[PDB]
């Protein structure tokens, strides 16, 4: 699993103590309630086995005027269709297999999904614990391009950057497991304060402003909310 496609990542830190400081009223606190805008469209990048996506859907409190549709994508197809067969809400969550660092696949599938509601772009994006894997697999330039695509693809963006602590463990686990091919740990110049580095990249470069954060940047894991 070089892209970090660990089966059932949910055994690793539980959904509940990654959203305990996340307000359930977030969907109420971010979007108007006029139904003319249509459903609230979320893009969950990196839905390992649907656990955290289902938990995010069950966690947010609805508006009772619009409905929350969530397109979740992942690079491992077996994991995606497991998430499909394990998923409580069929008519609310749509699972697809996508390598987000592929222009053609991403453009085609994301326009196929958003054509169903008009929706030139998404409403809210979810980038939970995928930053480090995009980084390790495509260098600083791939992290930059990933954040750029998500900034120009979403109105709001809830990123969970993995700290530099996890980088060492992941790089060791990949180097020893005959997979140092999917690892640029040496050539990474963006380092140390991954939350603040993501903040600076999404702020100076991609026209987004940090409007919320739940957790400390020096904590276990911090959640960071940007808006275009
Ligand atoms: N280029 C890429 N495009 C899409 N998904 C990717 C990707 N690289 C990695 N992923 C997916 O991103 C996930 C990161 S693991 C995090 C799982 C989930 N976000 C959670 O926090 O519970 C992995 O399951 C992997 O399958």
């Amino acid at each position: 699993a070089p892209f970090g496609n660990f089966p059932h990542y949910s055994r690793f830190h539980p959904p509940e103590q990654r959203l305990r400081l996340l307000p359930p009223e977030l969907l109420r606190q971010l979007f108007p309630e006029s139904p003319e805008n249509g459903p609230i469209l979320g893009l969950d990048v990196g839905c390992n086995s649907g656990d955290l996506s289902v938990a995010l859907y069950k966690h947010f409190l609805s508006l009772a005027s619009r409905e929350f549709r969530l397109l979740c994508c992942d690079i491992d197809p077996v994991l995606v269709k497991r998430a499909e067969k394990e998923c409580p809400f069929p008519d609310a969550l749509t699972f697809i297999t996508l390598d987000f660092m592929n222009q053609r696949t991403r453009k085609v599938l994301l326009s196929s999904f958003l054509s169903q509601f008009g929706r030139s772009v998404f409403d809210i994006g979810f980038c939970m614990s995928i930053t480090m894997w995009i980084h390790l697999n495509h260098g600083d330039h791939g992290l930059w391009e990933f954040l750029a695509h998500l900034s120009s693809l979403c109105h709001y963006l809830l990123v969970e950057p993995q700290p530099w602590k996890c980088y060492r463990a992941a790089a060791r686990r990949l180097r020893k497991l005959g997979l140092h091919d999917f690892d640029h740990f040496h050539s990474l110049a963006i380092r140390g304060d991954m939350p603040n580095q993501i903040v600076q990249i999404l702020t100076q470069d991609h026209g987004m402003e940090l409007i919320c954060c739940f957790g400390n940047t020096s904590w276990d894991r911090s959640l960071l909310l940007f808006r275009a």
